[PDB]
């Protein structure tokens, strides 16, 4: 992960993270990744290893350099604040944002 | 051709993201990932190629065997069925990187 260490002017809109990242050999590339592919809402908490958090979460924001903040519905249907560190699994690979397992 | 599974190993599915470790012509290997949500559609509960966005209406994605995406998806009438699709149809590995083909 650790995309934030090579990237700049990151933004979250709905489920999409977009950033501008330093390419391996120099210069910059801009790319987007749909976080809905890899994050789920488990009882009001954003978690890795699932998908479709956006179905039941709203008001997504980038907090600081690398955190996705949102309000997600608990099983009781109460919106609650939740955050997840995108640096856990999102890498910058030659200036392009990619999900990383290992 | 697709057929990434013959070039790759240690494959996994998390949300809509396929990760796999694929052979490099230099004699090494590269771990990469692809968002299958760009290329797979939920059509009335069945996973199909020639579309996108299946994660919005499916759940419990899993890799079955070496190359099958399995999931539970909502029909147009909003009931869940189990469905599968052979990722080897269109997912290829080119020099250690997963790519969509044709």
């Amino acid at each position: 992960g650790n995309f934030s260490q090579a990237c700049y002017n990151s933004a979250i809109q709905g489920s999409v993270l977009t950033s501008t990242c330093i390419r391996t050999n120099g210069g910059y590339n801009t790319s987007s990744i749909d976080l809905n592919s890899v994050i789920e809402n488990v009882d009001g908490s954003l978690k890795w290893q699932g998908s479709n958090f956006i179905e039941t979460c709203r008001n997504t924001q980038l907090a600081g350099s690398s955190e996705l903040a949102a309000e997600c519905k608990t099983r009781a249907q109460q919106f609650v604040s939740t955050k997840i560190n995108l640096d856990d699994h999102i890498a910058a690979i030659d200036g392009t944002l990619k999900y990383e397992l290992e």
